[PDB]
């Protein structure tokens, strides 16, 4: 029995499909600034048997006494925080949204959890927490440090967590730092869906794909990596989904850093490329400056997690464009 | 013809900077939630600033209370904003953290966008050494490192992070983030002080409160620093010093961006200094119980003072026996604080 925070959306979604395939019931809560109720419907038809041990809300984590209603009815070993905004490039322009909603929501979110006694927290971190790492791969001991606003978020909500815990061990809390989730479930039938103007790449490329969008606007070209362009570690989404399943069994330790990632590198052009070559379309490109608050290379020590959590990444680049266009393909407009 | 909001005002540090800007011919509006004042501080603010008194208002307001802000902010036209209001007790922080994060930042986020919101751009903020951490330097300039080690301290320092960033959004923003080191005193009329609610969690309040019977010892937080006496070294400022560093701040706002000042002495005092510099003022003798360190506390803080005095061109006038002294006159006649 689970909450999940921000689970119409593209992480919380697939995690909730495997939660209910796991035997886990769940409950939802979402505002729908960046998803809709059409994906949880569809998770729950797709799921199957295990669709009524899924329950959803349209609720902000902000409205505290509606997040109290939320908790009096049903009682969680657990939360999983995906709740929040997500964009580098958002947060620079919009700081005080982004402190707004993702501090905010989380301190009301984790004073509601100690009021009604569910401490255990499993936390949707970011590789943002790194900055500009002077050493790659990026592992859980290097130093921590952001350089924009929605980094800035997810450091201090790591700092505010650790605090927690040391101020009371009766918290049980893991911290994922997620690098680049892509792809989709491989049927195609759920996936990516942003509203508003898309951020992040990939979602981005398939909208260009399919005309919903005209081009890609790759941020720099003078970076010091193979082609010029930012790396990153893209990770498929469905094993991210399992990464959570295994961080549940992982809490049952005070309080951990857990990376999730690939170990491997993949600089924009690579993404593009790739994809192209899984939907056959051409993907017209606009190379401009660099995008303010974006590292250069980022990617994952996976060892920590491979080891701790017994999790690995299985799916390739090419299994996350394949699944990602397939999604895409069937389902252009989104939900 | 220019109009303050001050957050946190009918605080310790609040009240007095609220009577010298009722004296240097600003205007005031206080919001105040009394979770550690109470609003006799300003009534007696009003008596205190004579004529001047006239152009204070005040009301009981949570900084969480968006509608309420909203309210005050649609009411009057503000040229600037003081933000006092927050928790700053080290200890307690590291015992309830949520309360600090929840309180420092909800309050300071709320603010800053109905600030915003109303078009007021223009802020200072009352941030702390604590931002300095456990400091390698001595002393501790605006250039130094920052690191806290503790939830409080994290507070300042994450609210100093966001207003940077508000800086680099948006250009119209001009901030000073004051770091104060440790006020202390009282106005020399004795008429005002400080005042905490329940058990003070500040050296000197703590140590008035023991003088006048109110508490029965003062706890030493730790005889094992790497010191003279082995307690903690820490820059003790008068806090009508301090009040008037905050005129100066609003001076230099008409010039500046996002900008760092150190609010102290530059001279370090122990403990045990403060203790003995008190007994001395008050003729009163402090039992002292001996324990460990509080959690998250530095060693050895104190500031630099150069840059204030180059562009605030504000030094302290006031030392320590003047401290004690203005202390003690608030203490003795007000030695349960107000009625
Ligand atoms: N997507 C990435 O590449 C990436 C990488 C690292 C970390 N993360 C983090 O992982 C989490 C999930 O990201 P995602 O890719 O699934 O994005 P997403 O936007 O699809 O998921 C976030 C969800 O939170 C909801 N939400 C936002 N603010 C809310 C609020 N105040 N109250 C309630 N619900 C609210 C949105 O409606 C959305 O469904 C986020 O916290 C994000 O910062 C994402
Ligand atoms: N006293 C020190 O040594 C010291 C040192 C460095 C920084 N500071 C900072 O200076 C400021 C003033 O400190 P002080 O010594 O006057 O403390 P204080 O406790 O006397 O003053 C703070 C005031 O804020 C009010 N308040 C708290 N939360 C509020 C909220 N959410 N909404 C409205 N009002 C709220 C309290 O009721 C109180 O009147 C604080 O920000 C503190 O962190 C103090
Ligand atoms: O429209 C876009 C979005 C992203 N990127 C690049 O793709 C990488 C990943 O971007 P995204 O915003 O998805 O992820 P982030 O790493 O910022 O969380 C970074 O190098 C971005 O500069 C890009 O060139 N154009
Ligand atoms: O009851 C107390 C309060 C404070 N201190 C010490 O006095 C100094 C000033 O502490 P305070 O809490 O007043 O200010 P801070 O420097 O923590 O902001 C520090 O070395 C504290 O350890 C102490 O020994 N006992």
């Amino acid at each position: 029995s689970v909450l999940v925070t921000g689970g119409a959306g593209y992480i919380g979604s697939h995690t909730v499909l495997q939660l209910l395939e796991g035997g886990y019931s769940a409950v939802v809560v979402d505002n729908y600034d960046n998803s809709s109720a059409a994906s949880l419907q569809r998770v729950k038809k797709l799921a199957g048997e295990n669709g009524n041990r899924l329950s959803f809300h349209q609720v902000d984590l902000r409205d505290r006494p509606a997040l109290e209603k939320i908790f009096s009815e049903t009682k969680f070993d657990a939360v999983i925080h995906f709740a929040g905004l997500k964009a580098v490039g958002e947060s620079v322009e919009k700081p005080l949204l982004y402190y707004n909603n993702n501090i905010v929501g989380t301190v009301t979110l984790l004073e509601v959890m100690a009021q009604y006694g569910c401490k255990n927290l499993v936390f949707s971190s970011s590789a943002t927490v790194y900055g500009w790492p002077k050493e790659v791969p990026c592992t859980e001991e290097s130093p921590i440090s952001a350089t924009n606003p929605y980094g800035r978020t997810k450091l201090f909500i790591e700092e505010i967590c650790r605090d927690v815990h040391r101020s009371d061990s009766e918290w049980k809390i893991i911290l994922l730092r997620y690098f680049n989730p892509v792809g989709a479930h491989p049927s195609g039938y759920i996936g990516e869906d942003p509203l508003g103007v898309p951020n992040n790449l990939m979602p981005y490329v398939q909208q260009v794909a399919v005309g919903r969008r005209p081009h890609l606007t790759v941020f720099g070209t003078d970076y010091k990596t193979k082609d010029g362009t930012g790396v990153r570690d893209y990770i498929h989404v469905m094993d991210l989904a399992d990464g959570h399943i295994a961080a549940l069994r992982k809490l049952d330790i005070s309080c951990e850093v857990y990376n999730l990632g690939t170990g491997n590198g993949t600089s924009v052009l690579e993404m593009v490329a790739a994809f192209e070559k899984a939907s056959g379309k051409k993907i017209p490109l606009v190379m401009a400056g660099r995008r303010p608050g974006d590292a250069e290379v980022v990617y994952a020590s996976t060892e920590k997690a491979e080891r701790e959590l017994n999790w690995k990444a299985k799916n390739g680049i090419e299994e996350m464009c394949r699944d990602l266009w397939n999604w895409a393909s069937n389902n252009p407009y989104g939900y």
